[PDB]
This record gives C-alpha cells, sequence and structure tokens, in this order.
C-alpha cells in the first residue's frame, strides 16, 4: 500500500514519544517500559491498518487537489500518520477491552491481550485505559501548534462517546430491554421478539461505522484543512452505508469464514448475539425453523452452535447476503458519484475505502 | 457546603443534558436512558465531592480577587461546576474501573457497580468507558466557545493519562518488576524486596495525586481565567504533598477504620498491596517480625489477615502516622504560607482543600 511504509516509521517515532514521555513525566522504570513496549507492539499491530491508512490516503487526496508544495505536502502526510495512529490505537483500546468482555481467546492470529498469562483481565482493563490515553496525547504532542487541535479532539472524543453507546446497545442486546435494571438479573431472551433490523442497525452503526469509517475520512480532511471543501451529511451518510455493511460483513464472517482465516474466534451462536444472521433469519425464515432456532441458540454446546450454523446454511444467509451486498454497492455508488460532483478528489478517496471494504475476506 | 446546592443543581442540568443527547444522536431508547440514569447516580454520587466542590471554592476565590460584573461572576461559578462535575466523572469511571479490577464488594455503602446483579464486570467495564466519555462531553457542551476549553482539555487528558500510570505501578507492585513478562505467568513477590518508600511514593502520586489534588486547583484556575496569577511549580509541589498524604490516610484506615464509617471494604492485606503501612512495617520492623509478615501477607485467610493487623498494631502503626502526619502538617503550612506571600486568594482555597483533608476520618 502507498503509504504502509511512512505509516510503519511514524509507529516507532510515536511509540519512541510515548514511551519516553512516561520516563520523564512519571518515573517509567526500565521493566515496566518493556511492558508497555510490548503491550503496544500486541495491541496496535497486526491489524489491516484500514482506518489509519485511510486517514493518509484522504490527506494525500486532499493534499493533491490543493497543490500543496513539497514541505506543506510533507507535514500534512505526517500529521495524518498521527491521527491514523489516534485512530488505530482507539481501535487498540477497543479491542483489548471487548476481548475481556466477550471472553474471547484470539485476536489477529494471537491470544488476547488478556489472555496472556502475565497479564490477566485485571491488569489488561487498564493497559486498554493507557491505550485510549495515549491516543490523545499523540494530538497534545504532535498538534500542539496546530489549528485543527481542537476539532481533532472534538470528532475524537464524540466518536469514543458514540462507540461507547453502541457497545451499551451490543452488549444488553440478548436480554429484554424492558427487563434492563441494575438491581435485578434477568435471563436472556427466549422469545427474540427485540431481533430485529431497527435493533441490528443502531447497534451496528453507533459501535463500528463512527469509528471505521467516518472518523478517518473526517480526520483526513481536518489534517489538510480541507473539511469546508466536502458535503458534511453526505460524507456522514456514505460513513454510515459502508460501516453498517462492514458489520455486517463481520457477522457473516463470524459464522462462516474459518477462525484461522479470520484471525479470531467468534462467540456469536452460543453467546445469543443480536447478529445480522440471527435478524434475517428470525424475519425470513418460516416458523418451524424459528422454533429450531430459539431451541438451540445462545448455547455453548457445540452441537447446538452447529444446529444454527446448518439452519443459516438451508436458509440460504449467504445468498441473502450477497443480495443485501448488491443493493449496498448500488447505494454507495450514487453517494460517491454525488460526492464526486462536488469535490472529485475526496470522492476518489472513499472510492479508495470503499475497494478496500468491498467483499473483503478478512 | 457554601456551592453545595449550587453543585448539585449543576448535576441535575448536566444529566439532563448528557441523557437528552443521547436521544437526539444515538436513538436512545427510553429502557436505556433509565439505565444510564441509573449508572450515572449511583457511580457519581454519594462520594465527598471534595474534588468538585473544590474546583468551585477556587474559581470563586479568585473570580472575587478579580474585579468582574455578576453576570461573569455567575458564569465563572456555573463553569465551575460543570468542571467539577467532570472530574467528579473521571473519580466515577476510576472507581468503577478499579473496583472490578480490585474484586471489591462496596462503594460508597452500596454495592460495587459491576456486583450489582444486572450489571456484572463485562457491562461495567463499559460503564466505566461511558463515564470517561461523558466528562469529556461536558467541555465540549459547555465550554464550546469559552477560551479555556483547549487547556482544560489538556490538562484532563494528562491527568487522565497520569493516573492509569499510577495504577499500572499499583496492579503490577505485587511482583518483581525483573519478572513482569506478559508472556509468563509469575507469582506474588515473596521478599517483598521492591516495597519502598520510593516506590510507593510513585504509585500515591500518579494514582492519586494528580487527579485528586493538582487537577481540582488548576480547572478551577483554568475557569477563572487565572493561572497564570500563581506559582505552577509552588502549586504542583503542594497538590504532590498534600495527595501523598491523602492516599496515606486512605491506605491507614483500609486496615483501621470499620468499612461501615468506610463506606468500602478494602483488601489491602489479602492482595498483598504496597501500601504505606506495609512499607512502613517492612522498614521499620524487628527481622523475625518481618519474616512473620511475609509468611501471612497477601492471603485471603481470615487468620493470616488477623495477624497481619496484629503485627501492625504491635509496631505502633498508628503512632507513626501521626508522626508522618505531623511531619507533613509542617511541610503544608510552609508551603501555603510561600504562596500566600504570591496570591492570598489562591493561598485561600488551598487552606480550604487542605482542612477537608487534615485528619479526615473517611
Ligand atoms: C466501546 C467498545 C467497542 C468495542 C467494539 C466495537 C466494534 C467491534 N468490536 C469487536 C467485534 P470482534 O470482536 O472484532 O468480532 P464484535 O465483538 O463483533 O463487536 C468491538
Ligand atoms: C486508572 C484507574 C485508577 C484507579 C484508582 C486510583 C486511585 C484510587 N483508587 C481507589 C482506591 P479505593 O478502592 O477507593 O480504596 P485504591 O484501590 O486503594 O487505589 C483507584
Ligand atoms: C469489526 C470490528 C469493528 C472490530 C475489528 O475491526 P477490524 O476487522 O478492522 O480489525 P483489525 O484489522 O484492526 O484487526
Ligand atoms: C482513595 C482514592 C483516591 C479513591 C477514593 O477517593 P475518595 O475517598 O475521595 O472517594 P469519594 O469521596 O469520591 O467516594
Ligand atoms: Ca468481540
Ligand atoms: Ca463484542
Ligand atoms: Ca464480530
Ligand atoms: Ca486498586
Ligand atoms: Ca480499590
Ligand atoms: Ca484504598
Amino acid at each position: 500500500m502507498a503509504h504502509m511504509e511512512r505509516f510503519q516509521k511514524v509507529y516507532e517515532e510515536v511509540q519512541e514519544f510515548l514511551l519516553g514521555d512516561a520516563e520523564k513525566r512519571f518515573e517509567m522504570d526500565v521493566h515496566r517500559k518493556g511492558y508497555l513496549k510490548s503491550m503496544m507492539d500486541t495491541t496496535c499491530l497486526g491489524g489491516k491498518y484500514n482506518r489509519g491508512l485511510c486517514v493518509v490516503d484522504v490527506a494525500e487526496a486532499m493534499a493533491k487537489d490543493t497543490q500543496m508544495d513539497a514541505a506543506a505536502m510533507e507535514r500534512v502526510l505526517h500529521d495524518a500518520c498521527v491521527c491514523g495512529w489516534m485512530i488505530e490505537m482507539l481501535q487498540a483500546h477497543f479491542l483489548v477491552e471487548d476481548d475481556i468482555m466477550d471472553h474471547s481467546k484470539t485476536r489477529r492470529g494471537k491470544p488476547c491481550w488478556y489472555l496472556h498469562p502475565g497479564v490477566t483481565a485485571q491488569v489488561a482493563i487498564n493497559d486498554g485505559l493507557i491505550l485510549l490515553a495515549w491516543a490523545t496525547q499523540m494530538a497534545l504532542h504532535y498538534f500542539a501548534d496546530r489549528p485543527f487541535l481542537a476539532e481533532v479532539l472534538r470528532v475524537f472524543h464524540d466518536v469514543d462517546l458514540t462507540t461507547t453507546i453502541g457497545q451499551l446497545y451490543d452488549v444488553t442486546s440478548m436480554v429484554d430491554s424492558a427487563k434492563l435494571d441494575a438491581k435485578v438479573a434477568h435471563a436472556n431472551t427466549t422469545d427474540y421478539v427485540e431481533y430485529t433490523p431497527f435493533n441490528h442497525r443502531r447497534i451496528v452503526v453507533y459501535k463500528t461505522a463512527y469509528y471505521t469509517y467516518w472518523l478517518p475520512l473526517v480526520m483526513g480532511l481536518l489534517v489538510s484543512g480541507t473539511l469546508e471543501k466536502v458535503d458534511k451529511k453526505a460524507t456522514h451518510k456514505v460513513a454510515m452505508v459502508m460501516g453498517e455493511y462492514f458489520q455486517v460483513q463481520d457477522d457473516v464472517m463470524d459464522c462462516f469464514t474459518p477462525p484461522e482465516k479470520l484471525g479470531k474466534i467468534g462467540t456469536d451462536i452460543e453467546d445469543a448475539k443480536c447478529s445480522w444472521l440471527a435478524v434475517t433469519f428470525l424475519t425470513t425464515a418460516p416458523a418451524e425453523k424459528v422454533a429450531e432456532f430459539k431451541a438451540n441458540y445462545g448455547s455453548t454446546d457445540p452441537a447446538a452452535v452447529a444446529v444454527i450454523k446448518q439452519l443459516y446454511t438451508e436458509q440460504n444467509l449467504l445468498a441473502r447476503f450477497e443480495e443485501y451486498e448488491k443493493a449496498v454497492v448500488a447505494e454507495v455508488e450514487q453517494l460517491i458519484a454525488a460526492l464526486e460532483a462536488q469535490n472529485a478528489a475526496f470522492a476518489a478517496s472513499v472510492k479508495v475505502l470503499w475497494s478496500k471494504t468491498y467483499k473483503r475476506q478478512k
């Protein structure tokens, strides 16, 4: 990828800064510095970098569009890389915490951070908090003299909030909402009445679309000083459409993509998650198959999980996804075409992001 | 307390805003809104409000020392209350997450948030993240057009990082630092060689002093526009001394204050914490008593805990605290006197904070 080498160079730069700053400010000792280095490397590296690299792709596109000279271009690319790492560390934070919340086993082809024997969930929770803090530290340091610092902080923290609310929807989705009461436990649902297209859309847009699609695009515009050049509503709309689709893919892959290819072991079925598969099945399957689903879903029994997979297969869920995908392609293309009529350079950068999303395999 | 009524009024305002903003932005439903209200009330209320009220005390002191109209004074006080609630919500965040990490039972006289039956650790982790996000939301909304927004965000997030690093020191203080390795599980220390005055100070300064003493003072100065009228270095120093002392008090009370008076059940002894009591004992007790301490410390067995408490009593640790406290008083009064010679208005607000700290019983 065009910016991978530069992006990785900036990682090393940022890591040196952050660890050195802890030495300077907090009397950080050699052993804990090494621990934090290993923590950062394990939690921030090994993903696809779609979010971080998007910031750079957008920033470059807009820098070229606005005819920046050699020096201005170099600054924008470095700033874009720093913003990219802000999002990658936000991602790192989210995944650390989520892997604890989901009690998961693997991430990016390695054990989950909390499952490293010298870590445990009780230390890992705080390691996740360090990651989130570091993200803001990068902005405060690298963008101290940039008027765009304020807007970077605003969008970043708005998106942090958004994702945590999306997560709230996700973690509370398998209990009937009228029964959500801190003082009273309640079993997972038996009737699945709340497993609706509306509720699935709400979970995925807030937990995924804002930080995975909207944030990278906006940060790229902010660092290049070109936010005013594009249609705010249109940009938001296309980010939501792609982001929803991205999470749908993730949902489909939970069941149908081998864990060794995916790099993680999802447990959506045994955890009774309101996934795209569950919602699409429940709303389209004949009554006797819905009965079978309800009798098997949300069970850790490997055979019960297999029953659900079989039900999904026999209900042609993959074909139904293919049809959903065709509708998404059409809408995304319409939205990009409209963006292109306003600013072609930005529209092309959305196309780049879309191309890395459409029909991805992991 | 002079500003308690105003401070509580602002809580209700801020809560209405935050919950209303979730309805507007995230399609928040009535049930989860209710959940979030109960979460906010349980995690943010019921404490002493020393941090939040400090912001208002400082801001008022400094605003009175400037000549400003009734409208301007009202604005400073309201902004101060919002800043105070930022810190109280940061506190709320820290305690939610720490109670999970320490696997604790009670907080402010009620079950810990994660221990509420309808919550659990796997939901509460995210509830803590929402709290942290909300703190920044308050600044972004209430201070959208204030000159101090940028500096408020900078200090708040610097202190957030600081505290997470302090927490790192805390959670890893029971294992020999050379053995800290993510890949390898290691037993807690058996020799306690790193339970030193330096290492205790390092834990308490970063995990407590910055957010409990430094941050409230600085926020009060920022919202009143008076940060440049005070000695930065001297303000930092007095905050560190008082904060260290505050945490030492907390450590002492873990062992010696009834949990019903304290409002929480500490497990420092059971969890082999590098507390002030442990360090003071290990550095002052005769060799055979040190040996007996090592044999009994870090054990959940009631008899072993009882042995430690008796050893502490026999080593006169309470009396040793009183001597430490006398030394702290002497230093603080000297530092305050120096501050008073420079800015008497600010020095008075430091005295208010110190008076709530010195010889507190919970
Ligand atoms: C505030 C925490 C956000 C956590 C978050 C948001 C979106 C996706 N994930 C991780 C995925 P996965 O674990 O990567 O499959 P999910 O568990 O399916 O949602 C985590
Ligand atoms: C980043 C998490 C900070 C957690 C944090 C910082 C300072 C004090 N506490 C709580 C106290 P306590 O639980 O109130 O006694 P500690 O466990 O003694 O340290 C928690
Ligand atoms: C599905 C979501 C939103 C979490 C994982 O995101 P990615 O699939 O982008 O993970 P990495 O490339 O960062 O590993
Ligand atoms: C010891 C620390 C730093 C955690 C508890 O702080 P407080 O004793 O100030 O708790 P509340 O008043 O907020 O309950
Ligand atoms: Ca997960
Ligand atoms: Ca999850
Ligand atoms: Ca998933
Ligand atoms: Ca603790
Ligand atoms: Ca604790
Ligand atoms: Ca304590």
